């Protein structure tokens, strides 16, 4: 039979919704009372986006556009190639990275999406891996130069601490997306459901409590 979204992945995308909703107006709110106010509109952004998306794919479980006998939830792509390069930004003005450089990891940053896009609605097997293979190879170059801004001696050392650690954790958290992914998404072994709870449970790690992070970060260290 075919794999489609239930009211369960439902449930989970709407508990979604809420979280995303509420740091978009938590953060939305505090920015009025703050200075410094750039790294909160970023965040703002970041969860409006995701809040925005996980909204649609809610409401919508039912509309199945489908590749092969699996319903793909696309609407998530959309959210992560808006987002995603949102989030390495957090973490490059926290560096005095060079616009080129940011071009390239973000340029990469897209691509990897864009890929997986491709391969979630490619039939032949023999292709749909060879695009994960790209986007891997993406979310790889993307990472290498996220990392050069660590040895090499280009801000503040605070800051550089901060950084350093945030990205630990998101670098280390993102491999985790692929890996679901080329599970459900490309795989199947994984239920639209679980795919989505999984996926759930990664973006809000990922977004609301990764953004805290940075505002943290941001407003410990402006304290200093
Ligand atoms: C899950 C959602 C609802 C979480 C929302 C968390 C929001 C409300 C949190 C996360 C970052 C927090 C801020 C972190 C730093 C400061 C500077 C400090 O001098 C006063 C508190 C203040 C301004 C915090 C206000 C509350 C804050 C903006
Ligand atoms: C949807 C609901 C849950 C959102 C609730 C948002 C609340 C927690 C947010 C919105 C307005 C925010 C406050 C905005 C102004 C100030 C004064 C500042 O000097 C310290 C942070 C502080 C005190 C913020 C604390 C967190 C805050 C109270
Ligand atoms: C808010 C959303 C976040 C942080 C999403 C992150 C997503 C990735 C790191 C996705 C990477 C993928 C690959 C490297 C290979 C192909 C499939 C993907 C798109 C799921």
């Amino acid at each position: 039979m075919a794999d489609v979204e239930t009211e369960t992945g439902m449930i989970a995308q709407w508990i979604v919704f809420a979280i995303m909703a509420a740091a978009a107006i938590a953060f939305g709110v505090a920015v009025h009372f703050r200075p410094l106010k750039s790294a909160y509109y970023i965040n703002i952004a970041i969860c409006t986006i995701a809040a925005t998306a996980y909204y649609a794919m809610a409401v919508n479980y039912q509309d199945l556009t489908m590749n092969g006998e699996r319903q793909v939830v696309y609407a998530r792509y959309i959210d992560w190639v808006l987002t995603t390069p949102l989030l390495l930004l957090d973490l490059i003005v926290m560096t005095k990275m060079g616009g080129v450089m940011i071009s390239w990891v973000i340029g990469a940053d897209i691509f990897m999406i864009v890929f997986g896009i491709l391969g979630a609605f490619e039939d032949e097997h023999k292709f749909k891996w060879v695009y994960f293979i790209a986007g891997c190879v993406m979310q790889a170059v993307l990472t290498y130069g996220m990392y050069n801004a660590t040895w090499k001696d280009d801000k503040s050392p605070e800051y550089h601490s901060s950084y350093v650690s945030l990205l630990v954790f998101l670098s280390i958290l993102w491999v985790f997306y692929p890996v679901v992914w080329a599970f459900g998404s490309g795989s199947g072994v994984l239920s639209v459901d679980n795919e989505a709870i999984l996926m759930g449970i990664l973006d809000v790690l990922a977004k609301p409590l990764f953004g805290m992070g940075c505002l943290i970060a941001h407003e410990t260290i402006f304290k200093k």
